[PDB]
């Protein structure tokens, strides 16, 4: 019947675009997917609590949730929505700017049948697989949405060089 | 230095979405890529003999070939620009629609450093990963261009079974 | 230079094969490895193949893993320090290879391996077949003896690896 | 229902381990597993853990591999009817699994091999450590002793596995 599949890793490593190949893999056999976005055969939404998606997601085969991160239900969401038979995908940070984890995607961890970590590569140095996401700008919010000028991805090293 | 990276699997799996998310991970790291595509920081182009790039191909950090099936001298450009220097990612069918392997892309898979194979999901049974891909039209042409209304990719079973 | 690699899984899906096999591919190539099991942990045993310890906490080992290239940690989730002694040593240059249960035999984490995942350059997680059915993937462990020990340790005898239905269905019963 | 599973590299990066830890899987849910080795390979023996055989090609198994669920072939390359062998299987409804070389000591494919990925229902490629820099994964198989013939029976005493520029160094030379 139902799956948990989890794609995690730092930023800039591709996790939404892996995320979507796989979504496009079921459209081809005619599954119908519905796609769960965050902001503060198919369908979109845009949301901010999976708890205002209500029971839309109960007419879908396959359910995917970007920046799964940003939602504080995920992982309640994720085993309700697999225990009904649904694919369920989901693209997420493990860590935060602090290398500490999103304790709700620790929790999908351990209820995932798959779990995948992307690498990206390394923005300081440009040498090696990065699986860091540094933030460049001073801030104490957890949360802080943001690209390349506020972010980037790095090797281990280099994360404690500039952690100077 | 160098390394070639091969993808393959049937059609409808994803290859070159993954081949290209694997691009934009190096282009974020600020490193060129080249992109060279079929037809009978950055560059693109349509070829039909890897011969007809020349050496352009000098001038970037990561190279991408993508239907490498359709160019016959592959795997000796591959290995070439690895031996280069280059990091080279590859897309290609591994088997045509009698399930029998390009030969060119044989001698890729035993010079590669990285090969996976991605997976489609079965377009006839709609419930089972697809490792093969149907030819649903009448040609005995092995090179015949064309979408999913002239290919399907299929499980092990469905193959059999449509192969009457 | 250092990394942490982590494989995990329910019980009955290799893991400490697959941490073994990677030693033994860095063995080929003479580096020095060194297996860190947990004293506790009673189950050929391939870990002999190399330098090795057992130990009920990774602060027992000292400073003797700064003698290897590569350090191994089998069955991490009995280790309550793990996830800082990984880091220590991938920041001294070591390769660091964990296997540990992600998942209780309640479905919930252990914390300090959540830690590694959020600290780790890879993480597989491997699949055991599911022993209920026969017929799936397998994601999780389930307990078959009464006991709410969190620790238990044990075999075939005490767990079962399911997949997710059949972990309900149990549960049921 | 059936399938083919391939696990391909060079040598030294622990396909049989690969091969075997899945067979092991299996066995925990009580699945039926046949280990078919190669008759002149000679290299703890995990494979005798289930109902095993040892051949010079796979017409000798007869029909003895009907009496199982998973079916696995180690050392393929040896086998000169292996593609069929394992098709045949797999269309009867068997999991296969096999390891072997993709590639020989001169980088050309095993023809036999090359079928069997286009046959696969998953095909994944091992790497080994350079056994000559001990810096990078290793994909190739360097032959370090003199000899033409394509088939030479042997380990880490006539083989080493190497990075792509070891490989380059060692030829002219
Ligand atoms: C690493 C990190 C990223 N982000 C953000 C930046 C981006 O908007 C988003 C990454 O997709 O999450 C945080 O909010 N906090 C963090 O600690
Ligand atoms: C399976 C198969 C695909 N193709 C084509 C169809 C598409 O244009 C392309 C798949 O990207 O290759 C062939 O030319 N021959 C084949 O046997
Ligand atoms: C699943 C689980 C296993 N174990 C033990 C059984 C084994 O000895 C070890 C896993 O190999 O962990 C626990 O102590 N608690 C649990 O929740
Ligand atoms: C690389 C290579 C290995 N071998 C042998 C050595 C081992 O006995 C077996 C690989 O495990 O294959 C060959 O016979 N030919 C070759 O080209
Ligand atoms: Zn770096
Ligand atoms: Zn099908
Ligand atoms: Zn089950
Ligand atoms: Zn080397």
């Amino acid at each position: 019947h139902g799956r948990i599949e989890l794609i995690i890793g730092p930023m800039f490593a591709g996790k939404t675009t892996e995320l979507m190949r796989r979504v496009q893999r079921h459209k081809h056999a005619q599954r119908s997917c519905y796609i769960i976005k965050y902001t503060g055969l198919t369908a979109n939404v845009s949301v901010s609590n999976l708890h205002d998606v209500g029971d839309e997601w109960r007419k879908y085969d396959v359910i995917a949730v970007d920046e799964g991160q940003f939602f504080p239900d995920v992982a309640a969401f994720c085993s309700k929505a697999a225990d009904s038979g649904k694919v369920v995908i989901v693209s997420a940070l493990d860590a935060d700017y602090l290398q500490e984890p999103f304790e709700e995607i620790c929790l999908l961890v351990s209820r995932a049948d798959s779990v995948v970590k992307l690498s990206a590569v390394c923005m300081e140095c440009h040498n090696r697989k990065a699986s860091f996401t540094y933030r460049t700008v001073k801030s104490d919010e957890r949360k802080l949405v943001g690209g390349s000028d506020m972010y980037m991805s790095v090797c281990r090293s280099c994360y404690e060089t500039k952690r100077n």
